């Protein structure tokens, strides 16, 4: 099935969300396939913010997360990018609706505690930059008949 | 007051998913008047689509259905058919926004948990099939002041 | 397996404490297999408080939980009784641990908005006096190997 | 930074909302500087109301509000105003989405618990008016630092 | 009715524990009857913990909490200063129990979020010190009636 | 600080209780240090329970384990490995208190979903069996001031 890269910023950990954040995409009746703590390389946020190397605030981005505590996710499940992005909100959390994580507990564009996949092709590219194959793991959800066909 | 008739489908009381539906519904400021858990009758389900059965995947519900436990529920207050509907979201899960039931917690339209009144004729006659008049309690709610006229 | 009749008592429905008390019981891995609102008979009281005609406050009691609407629950599980009877707490709410439902919620042992049987013997009288056998519904619980066993 | 005045009204505090509100606004991200109890004069509720001189029922109004108990607040952070008013909702909590304090507590307008500064001039007068300066708060919030930039 | 002094203190406040607290007050059946954020100046905080004046540490104590905002309280109901001691939890949150606000989010004595009040007669004594006889309102709970006799 | 390792077995990966329970860690103010899900080996799972061979079930839970998910975790703070255990609760859920993960979740103690570290002794031995010392991750828990001295 269709996998996504969630991933909770240095922000989202200081602020004791990371939880809360997968209590939420648990109850979705979503698979967590994947997760992992680290302090993030400079080279392997050189590579995950590749598509947005092309933005004029860079220099202040990668220093930051590769400071701070960061909890890499992966998550399977039937349209998972789009109802990852869905579940998270817009990239300004003064934009992003109600009900969201970023709508719920962020701000400002420069603090919104998690990152999400945005499209199909993008998720693939970062589930192999920051987890190895044997990371993924695989399990039955048993609870997937009363959640899927 | 208006009436509308909601049930918890099968995967919704597999997942354990009862007691947070029915108190997102009380903490609306609804009225519980009717509860039931009952196996229903393919015979007494098949009435429940019989102004929709002109649909490819017919046979494949009142199966689901039949077998798995269901708690029929009636919930009374203002606006109650649009409002529960409101709280309930979209059809597909993948459209219907968060906040919503169905958009916290389902993927899938063939399982999305909860089934919701689309009109007051609708509700009225759904009612009708699903409980006895002696069924629903008549009881004075003591907040009804507080959140109505 | 074991079962227990858990009864939440107006008061209980009045504080729209229904959905936060099942979903109590539902996170404890226990199975709802009956559920029923009701404005009860004198007569079926009458006999549901016959243990408990040796308490000088009697003729008051049967009333009021006469008037009030009352949802009736039977819960299926090991150690239902015991464990019901843990969740709910002691009779008197200012004695009672917190965590528990009376402990959380309750002041007065008059409104502790709750009844949970007290021994297995206790809970097979009033689940048939409460409940026909038709309504007691049978479904595989598909959480239950990963509960139990 | 930007200040809001949010008052919760009788029948938020009547419903029991004045927590479950707060910790809205509290995981946010949002400060609370200023926080009172009080049964509202006619003085203050006639200044705070001056607007809505040109209705019928008005003087009710300044008459319900003058009863019931009220918590009257202050809080600050970057767009306060508008993102109280989101976090709040529509005037009408049937319009009002879901997620919302009025999309998820209230049904009628005449009864939706909250109230919202509507412009940052609004604001400003709204606060000098039920709080006095020494009223408000000055303190450091320590998770400033990641919530904001 | 009985009446408690409850004061979060300034990293109560610091975490955003605020809202959570009182939620627990409020489920609790409890009576808000006084709330205040201020910041605590040396007089009033010298006359709340006299007793602890024959102490090495007290210049910092007092300087401490003279510092840092808190959120000053009344609630009155049955029992009211036990029970408030109850929901709190003992003085050191390792040997305080779960289920109460210091077992669930404490771990220094010197960080405990939370003051409550010890006995009645030192619940009056503190209610006065910290709150004026205006600041406590009157207001009739609609609940009441469902939590007492 | 002190470091305890707690693993949530695969019946509370498959229950969804993942969140929550990472949640119930966060907001008692500890620090989550290591994370990863993996499907543990045999060779690793022998050298885990080395000390329960003595034990009449000692094969079987090798075979409900293995098989299943688990969420390997590290977390840290003052007096984590006992209040890790207080959290958690006895090893029996149904003699369990309530307000632990156990004593809200688990009914048999073959299905108790998580795993607490016994001792201090205990826990550094499982640490290093479990993870490397690359994986658990180095950062300033920012509210770390208002939890500790």
């Amino acid at each position: 099935m269709e996998k996504s890269f969630i991933m909770i910023k240095p922000d989202g950990v200081q602020r004791g969300l990371v939880g809360t954040i997968i209590k939420r995409f648990e109850k979705k009746g979503y698979k967590l396939i994947a997760i992992k703590m680290l302090n993030p390389t400079e080279e392997i946020l050189k590579e995950h913010y590749k598509e947005l190397s092309d933005q004029p605030f860079f220099k202040n981005l990668v220093a930051y997360i590769s400071k701070g505590p960061v909890v890499a996710m992966v998550w399977e499940g039937v349209d998972m990018v789009k109802q990852g992005r869905k579940l998270i909100g817009e990239t300004n959390p003064l934009t992003s609706n109600t009900g969201t994580i970023r709508g719920d507990f962020c701000l400002e564009v420069s603090k919104n505690v998690i990152h999400g996949s945005d499209s199909v092709a993008s998720a693939n590219k970062e589930i192999n930059i920051w987890f190895k194959a044997e990371e993924l793991t695989q399990w039955k959800h048993h609870m997937k008949e009363w959640i899927c066909s």
